[PDB]
């Protein structure tokens, strides 16, 4: 049996380089929450596999002029990988193009902020044009805004459109400086926010969550491992390994 | 100036009984996170006030048949209380007949269940019947099912409807035995969920919040409060008193 090609991204705490002395070899040059996730998923289902990272560095999204897919996504859409194991957002827009495992961690968009103001919700952040915020550029929170009828989140694209190459930025990272060093506010995912905060006193999350949704590993569209993969993650939640795995990994 | 008379329940960690070795009097014999928010607002706002417990013991819901309100929402309509002090959920039906502050907390509704088993979501639990589902009787999480127009929750409804006397709970210490002592899932509100579990390991909370709402504070509709309540929830938040009181109820 072939070993799969798992195609996966850097992103803390779910994927990082892992430490040590001694030189380190093929998928144990690796850790975090998706990297345990993805040994689970190997040995109850019994396959072998080789991760790499996504060459273009993109989770994915549809190009708005030529229509054509990037990142993980379409490395799945061309069959140049097998599995996609990483924080991939279950949205609408991607299951037209790709097939997903049920989620694995449920979340929803939020507001990552500096402490110490009256800024209470998304509203506030849209009925004013002085604090400028954003997300980052065609990820799943920015489509979000993009695809949305209600006014409050219309508006706020609007503003994020308009000032896309200032307020638009091309990672989480970005944006905790951004916030950090400006009068600035980032739409970001929940359980990222949970993760900085917890190591930053001085941001706060702001508001509740602008949604709902879930992170859950990516196939090619028609795949047979996709129903394979929701049974082994719906066996690692009843087996409270999930529940585990992330207080491992947030502690 | 007359004092304010605040209706107010009785709910773990928000508002109960303060237990002493000595007498305790007036306003003294009650503790909790609404009972320090509601001091914090008679000192920022400068009013005297009076703690009363909602004479009923329900927060608000109008009666199906003869379209009467209850609970605190009732004794605000008839000028019976100035303020409703507790965990009372901002909604669009108790909006029509109260006045709301900006929500002090915010929260979504969601599933508590035992651990150990595959039920990932309302969606697992609307398409079975063997496991008995339902929520407080006539709160906001009952009525916010019985108004869905979303077809996995106006299944669940229909569930819950037709056995009313069977799966809806007076208080949700009662929902929360149901599911420690039978095969029963009960839906509660994000908050209370956190603080249940962080206290019995043998629960948790099952997939992500299926709604997005927050707490108020009450007043009559109309009233000159409102505002004011709001201006004192804004500087408790930018000051981090909120965040504060949270974690020094919940641990
Ligand atoms: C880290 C990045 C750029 C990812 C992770 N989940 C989202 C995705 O699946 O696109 C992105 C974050 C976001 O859009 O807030
Ligand atoms: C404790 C109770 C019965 C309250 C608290 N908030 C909701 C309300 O404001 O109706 C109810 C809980 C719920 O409906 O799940």
């Amino acid at each position: 049996n072939r070993s799969l090609i798992v195609t996966t991204i850097l992103e803390e705490p779910y994927v990082l380089f892992k430490k040590s002395d001694k030189p380190l070899y093929g998928n144990d040059r690796f850790e975090g929450y998706c990297i345990d996730l993805l040994r689970e998923l190997s040995t109850i289902l019994g396959f072998t596999y080789e991760i790499r990272l996504v060459e273009d560095g993109k989770y994915g999204a549809q190009d708005d002029v030529n229509g054509q897919w990037n990142g993980m996504v379409r490395e799945l859409i061309d069959h140049k990988a097998d599995l996609a194991v990483a924080p991939l957002a279950i949205t609408y827009v991607r299951e037209k193009v790709i097939d997903f495992s049920k989620p694995f961690m449920t979340l929803g968009i939020s507001i990552l902020y500096r402490k110490g103001t009256p800024i209470d919700s998304a509203d506030d952040l849209a009925k004013q044009t002085k604090i400028e915020y954003g997300a980052v550029e065609d990820g799943a929170t920015m489509t979000f805004f993009k695809k949305s009828k209600i006014s409050t989140y219309d508006k706020m694209w609007a503003f994020m459109s308009s000032r896309r190459q200032s307020v638009l930025v091309k990672s989480n990272e970005e944006g905790i400086q951004r916030v950090l060093t400006s009068d600035y506010a980032f739409l970001m995912e929940s359980t990222t926010i949970e993760f900085v905060t917890q190591r930053n006193c001085n941001l706060t999350q702001i508001g509740g969550l602008i949604d709902s949704k879930g992170y859950g590993v990516g196939t090619p569209m028609g795949s047979p491992y996709r129903d394979k993969i929701t049974i082994a993650i719906l066996q690692l939640q009843e087996e409270g390994k999930l529940h585990m795995m992330k207080e491992k990994w947030w502690r």
